[PDB]
């Protein structure tokens, strides 16, 4: 068996007086009053190593160094005094032995102190990601990486409950000159002709309910050769999943239910059902994004008709004009900062005034005693408040306040806390190119409400796609899909998209429609993005194993790298 | 919620009576005295709906053809006679309301028998794969598929339980060495840059059991551009695993539980208890293989020191002759397949001789007369077998004879059943190749010598044993593994006697060198190969039955029509051209 009796950092006061053998890592050595005391560590925590002078193991404790890698043999006692901020830390081992299994280089930045409860300073990301094996050593690191797979596990269990079918599908396949850019694998046997890596499982997966598994998930990896971002990388994982005969609402509550189970086993986390739920247009109309941030209040009001006998013409003229009011008398350097918060979202500029006991001070506060009951009543403002205002076309109006109200939480110092999960729903189906474009992929079903408005009134035309929505950040996306092929081929016409383009971009899947699909409809979580919030990471590499940078590269092995020519040269390739 | 209340598949006579609601496909449609019986199908089976003339189904009902998706509500009734080869059998319902969800053209082949329980004829296999979605509605492709599920799922309950984090490693990186070619990745922003896809997570578990994670599991994808074979794609999944602080024993005790709880949560096969173990020496002096089929007998005999003193000069002047008795009377043509699959396998030839009442009955049983007292002691193989030879080398001995072991099973109508697990052990640290006549390395250059045989590495390569192991399947290599080098010494060392100098060190491996010198820890584990597990789980012929959109054998996608050209524009972005021949 096994040579180590514990796992360092599981040991505990129900193991006084017991011989345990011990193998990890050096994480410090201190000399004090003649005994040589080392912090012994592996994953689950340090404990504390005492070399008496009399003992064996002192000479060797004296000579070992930082990270190098031991077994200890000793007797577990009781400290004198306990160390509350170790879980062992009422313990430690009076060595009897000890052996050297590797030393260690002195490594470049420190990975002790969080095994202590310490806080840890911050290191170059880049110098962090070159040794990123030392870096993994960290117990943050350790922690995200267990979490994962915590959350991974619940994952598993819950949908085996539910009767979904892990399916595993292809990395080398079709490449479309369509969506993002594709990552492209040469075919040696044939040079010209390349695999392509999956941007999403989305045609296998339906293809999946075409071949009448019922419901499917795969903990999926994705590959998009597009710009980068915190929590964007060239490869990604998600969570995928996919049913047969269900509407909107049988993916939305199995989500909601999935998820509360794993927040639960994962974090200990409860998640009030159901969650709330906000058209396209209410998420706009109430906080200016798609993605609203539910954990503060401060929602945009549309006040425009309040203003359509005012002087003010830049008010009166305006297709909307929406206000916010923020519980604070800001100073004129804040509205300043929230006027090119405002302009740089296209808005002509941002209209301010202070609210008093009887009347408005400062900004455009002249404009406003005329309707003042009105617009009181509609923003709800109270005396010490400052009204924040947006005019202009519908849209720009919503989108500038929301990110005016975004910005406004933190020159307020709103205490943002919790998990606010929520579904943007309605959709619109399309969207007007300065001809018709569409959001995603073209396979999302219009509401079968709308589908008249498909020719008459395309723009009006609702889908039956969501998003979920954590805390402001699109952390989902799914929609119930086309199994019509005559429908498929209908909003095809609609998009312009000839037949000569469907049958190279999606030949063999639309011939897949013609031998019966059923109802279906899905969605995939951004696993990463999900497992950055749920740790409060500010990227999403936080939660990655081996992440490449924010530039696309691995400092760690250093790819992309050259090849040798003749390895390129067997591939029939050459460089321009 | 869902407008259906049971999978069709799932009614029984418990549920006579009650008003269903179901949805699926017309697996037949058969009519009779103007009844229509729709057998309705979903992944649960398939149940007889009855449409009556004076239903308002029955108008619906007349459209419906084969592979039609359907929602049908009625009551659950008895049928007057019932059909025992179906589990909804004895019941059938009663249609109020049908409504057609999807129309459906006829399919390129049938999907519908083996839902019936009736044997399903065999379709070009290329056609199945270019309507992978109308092949994957057959009974035995979801049934292989949901398998898959169980045993992956049991993976995860066994090895969370013991303590495993599972970690998932990078696809676009610089790939580690297993024995095939890299596929290649170009790099967008600087072209005659590239990734690696990686032929396994190797070097990223070592460096997780540096980062002090203890033990790592992964469902690994894993890319290998090699020669086609039918237990081979170009990208294949591993259960790829690694442990800190353990010995051989520690990685294979573990293995072998893990695979007993896979086989009797996903198949209700118990698995005894160790696995037999073989060292590579042993395995092929008995087998004349590295991958023993334990299914059957038929060992291989050394009969090398009998013939010092004899006048055969290939018995005599041979480094090893090696004896198998076949409990029957070969043919003259069946010895001439067997010579054919020994000859093939660099065999000189197969020595052949019957045996009678007392003596023999041929081919060299002139220079078998003289020692048949002492030979029949070793081979015992009594009057009416045949007894064939291979005359050679060592290692080319067993191997040929080994072969032709393995068809005599084949040409002999042995009933090999079940799952014969067993280790193969003690391999050497260096493979001599035969054709080539060069120091190969089997498995990859991480793998510790035995730390015995450390002095050996500069006096005698040869003699020197690894730490690895194979796990084998009947006949197959199912998983392979090894306890890894952690100090930076010794595995330079190990790279300057495999033929790499410095440079190449530190081109290739030199952030994995340096990572060994902050303190790596004892380490060592293993990787499954699970499509071929699964290929044996289900007596499938080959992995590409337990894939849900393999490549074919020749490593295309006829579903998608994958590997394609790519525009022009496209291409030239990435800074590259086809060298014109
Ligand atoms: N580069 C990146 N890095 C990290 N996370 C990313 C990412 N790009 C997207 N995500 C995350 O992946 C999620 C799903 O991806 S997706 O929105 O592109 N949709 C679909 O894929 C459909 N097929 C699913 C369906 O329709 O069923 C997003 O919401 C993000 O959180
Ligand atoms: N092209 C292919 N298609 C399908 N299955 C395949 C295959 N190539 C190999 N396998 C299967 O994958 C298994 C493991 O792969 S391997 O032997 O290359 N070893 C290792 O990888 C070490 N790193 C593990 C370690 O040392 O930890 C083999 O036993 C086969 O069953």
């Amino acid at each position: 068996g096994m040579r180590r009796t514990h796992y360092a950092g599981s040991l505990r006061e129900t193991h006084v007086g017991e011989e345990v053998v011990l193998e990890g890592w050096v994480n410090r050595r201190r000399d004090l009053g003649g005994l040589i005391f080392l912090d012994l560590r592996d994953r689950e925590g340090l404990v504390q190593l005492v070399a008496h002078p009399a003992s064996p193991a002192y000479a060797t404790a004296e000579r070992v160094r930082p990270e190098w890698v031991v077994r200890a043999k000793g007797l577990v006692r009781l400290r004198p005094e306990p160390n509350p901020r170790l879980a062992t830390g009422r313990v430690e081992v009076e060595l009897s032995a000890l052996e050297v299994l590797a030393e260690a280089k002195t490594p470049p930045f420190p990975v002790d102190a969080g095994w202590r409860g310490e806080e840890e300073k911050e290191a170059s990301e880049e110098l962090r990601l070159k040794y990123r094996y030392l870096d993994l050593r960290r117990r943050r690191m350790q922690e995200n990486l267990r979490l994962r797979h915590r959350v991974i596990k619940a994952i598993w269990d819950f949908l085996d409950r539910e009767g979904f079918v892990q399916v595993e599908t292809p990395f080398l396949t079709k490449s479309t000159p369509e969506g993002a850019r594709d990552f492209l694998v040469p075919y040696r046997h044939e040079p010209g002709l390349f695999y392509a890596l999956p941007q999403s499982p989305q045609l296998f997966k339906q293809m999946l309910m075409v071949a009448g598994l019922d419901r499917y998930f795969q903990i999926a990896r994705c590959f998009r050769d597009e710009d980068l971002r915190a929590d964007r990388q060239p490869d990604f994982t998600q969570l995928d999943l996919e049913m047969s005969f269900v509407e909107v609402e049988d993916v939305l509550e199995l989500n909601e239910r999935l998820m509360a189970h794993v927040f639960r086993e994962a974090l200990g986390v409860e998640l009030p059902l159901p969650f709330p739920r906000l058209s396209y247009e209410e998420a706009m109309e109430r906080y200016g994004s798609d993605k609203p941030d539910l954990r503060f209040g401060l929602e945009l009001k549309e006040v425009g008709p309040l203003f359509r006998q005012s002087g003010f013409r830049v008010f009166q003229e305006a297709e909307s004009v929406k206000a916010l009011a923020l519980p604070k008398a800001l100073s004129r350097k804040e509205v300043a900062e929230l006027e090119e918060v405002a302009k740089r979202h296209k808005a002509q500029g941002l209209a301010w005034a202070r609210v008093e006991e009887g009347g408005f001070s400062g900004g455009v506060a002249k404009f406003l005693e005329p309707v003042r009951e009105a617009l009181l009543q509609a923003t709800e403002a109270r005396p010490g408040d400052t009204l924040l205002f947006v005019a202009g076309p519908r849209k720009v109006a919503a989108t500038a306040l929301g990110a005016v109200r975004l910005r406004a939480a933190d020159l307020l110092g709103l205490k943002r806390e919790g998990f606010r999960f929520l579904w943007v729903v309605d959709f619109p189906l399309l969207e007007w190119d300065e001809a018709w474009t569409y959001m995603h992929h073209p396979f999302t079903s219009p509401h079968p409400e709308d589908l008249p408005l498909l020719e008459k009134d395309p723009g009006r035309v609702r889908a039956l796609a969501y998003d979920l929505v954590l805390n402001g950040v699109e952390v989902g996306g799914g929609s119930i899909r086309i199994h019509d092929p005559r429908l498929q081929a209908r909003v095809f016409r609609l998009l312009g998209i000839g037949e000569e383009e469907q049958r190279e971009k999606f030949g063999f899947f639309l011939e897949a429609l013609e031998y019966g699909a059923p109802p279906h409809g899905g969605i995939a979580w951004g696993l990463d993005r999900l497992l950055a919030l749920m740790t409060g990471s500010p990227s999403i590499r936080e939660v990655i194993a081996f992440p490449k940078n924010k530039e696309g590269k691995d400092p760690l092995t250093g790819a992309p790298s050259p090849v040798p020519e003749e390895q390129l040269r067997e591939l029939g390739l050459m460089v321009v």
